C-alpha cells in the first residue's frame, strides 16, 4: 500500500505533517504523512476510518492507513481519495458561486456533519461523532460541486446505549479562529457529548458565512475572508479570539445585500442560530440540514 504509492507532488506542509498527491494503481490519491508531534491524530483517524468504518459522500473518502519505516523512524500514512479542486478555503478564492452552487456546498457540508453527529443503531452501528476542528481548510470540494469533511484527528464519539463518551487522548487543540466561545472561556462541559456537537455547529455557522459571502446576488459578491478577518490577526491567539468572541460578543457581520436574496437571507438566519453564546440555543446539524433542504 504505502510502499506501493508513487509520491508525485507535495500539496501541503505544516505542523501536522505533509500532504502529497500520489499515484496508486494508476489513479490519484491523497497521502498524509503525519508529523511525529501529531501521531495521536493518526491513531484517531485510523480508528474512525478503519474501526468505525466512517464513510459518507460528504466525508473525505478513506482508502488505507499504513506505517512505513525509513531512516530509522516510522512514518504514519493516511491515504484517501484525491480532490483536484482542493480545500473549500482555496476553492472559495478562485470562484464566485451562484445559488445552486452555494446551496450544494452548504447542504453537503451539513449532510456530512449530520452524518457525523447522528448515531446509527444496530449491531455495529456508527457512534455519534463530533468533529471539533471544522473549518473551510478541512473541507474538500469534489468535482460534482458537493464537499466532504476531512480531518477526524480530534473526533469525539458517543453511544447513547452505553452513554459512553470517548474523547480520545490527543494533545492537539482545534483551530483557534473557529473555537466556540465556551471553548475560549473554558466553560464547556467536557464530559457532555452535546457540548462537542454544539462546538461543531458554531464552526459550521462560520463556514456558512465564508461560503455565503461568495454567492452572487444582484451582481454583488463579497471578497473571500476568513471568519473574524477584521478583528484578529493571522494565526490568532486564545486571548485574541476570547476578546472578540467572548468579551465583545462579536459575530461575523451579515452584509446588507444578503437581505436582497431569499437564499442568502435564509442562510443569514441559519448561521446566526449557530452563533448563540448559549451553546444549547444553537441549531442541531439535522435541523440545519432540514432547513437547508427546504431552501431553493
Ligand atoms: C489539492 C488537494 N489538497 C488536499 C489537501 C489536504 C487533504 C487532506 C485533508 C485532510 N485530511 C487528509 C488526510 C489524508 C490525505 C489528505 C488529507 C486533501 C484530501 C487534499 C486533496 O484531496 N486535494
Amino acid at each position: 500500500v504505502a510502499r506501493d504509492i508513487t509520491l508525485l507532488e507535495c500539496v501541503g506542509k505544516g505542523r501536522y505533517g505533509e500532504v502529497w498527491r500520489g499515484s496508486w494503481q494508476g489513479e490519484n490519491v491523497a497521502v498524509k504523512i503525519f508529523s511525529s508531534r501529531d501521531e495521536k491524530s493518526w491513531f484517531r483517524e485510523t480508528e474512525l476510518y478503519n474501526t468505525v468504518m466512517l464513510r459518507h459522500e460528504n466525508i473525505l473518502g478513506f482508502i488505507a492507513s499504513d506505517m512505513t519505516s525509513r531512516h530509522s523512524s516510522t512514518q504514519l500514512w493516511l491515504i484517501t481519495h484525491y480532490h483536484e479542486m482542493g480545500s473549500l478555503y482555496d476553492y472559495l478564492q478562485l470562484t464566485t458561486l451562484d445559488t445552486v452552487s452555494c446551496l450544494r456546498i452548504v447542504l453537503s457540508i451539513a449532510s456530512g456533519l449530520a452524518h457525523l453527529h447522528i448515531e446509527i443503531f444496530g449491531t455495529q452501528g456508527k457512534p455519534a461523532i463530533a468533529h471539533r476542528d471544522l473549518k473551510s481548510k478541512n473541507i474538500l470540494v469534489k468535482k460534482n460541486g458537493q464537499c466532504c469533511i476531512a480531518d477526524l484527528g480530534l473526533a469525539v464519539m458517543h453511544s447513547q446505549s452505553t452513554n459512553q463518551l470517548d474523547v480520545g487522548n490527543n494533545p492537539r487543540v482545534g483551530t483557534k479562529r473557529y473555537m466556540a466561545p465556551e471553548v475560549l472561556d473554558e466553560t464547556i462541559q467536557v464530559d457532555c457529548f452535546d457540548s462537542y456537537k454544539r462546538v461543531d455547529i458554531w464552526a459550521f455557522g462560520l463556514v456558512l458565512w465564508e461560503v455565503a459571502r461568495r454567492m452572487v446576488s444582484n451582481g454583488i459578491v463579497e471578497d473571500y475572508k476568513p471568519p473574524f478577518y477584521d478583528v484578529v490577526p493571522n494565526d490568532p491567539s486564545f486571548e485574541d479570539m476570547r476578546k472578540v468572541v467572548c468579551v465583545d460578543q462579536q459575530r461575523p457581520n451579515i452584509p446588507n445585500r444578503w437581505f436582497s436574496d431569499p437564499t442568502l437571507t435564509s442562510l443569514a438566519k441559519l448561521m446566526k442560530e449557530c452563533w448563540y453564546q448559549n451553546p444549547s440555543a444553537r441549531l442541531t446539524a439535522l435541523r440545519i440540514k432540514k432547513t437547508l433542504t427546504k431552501i431553493d
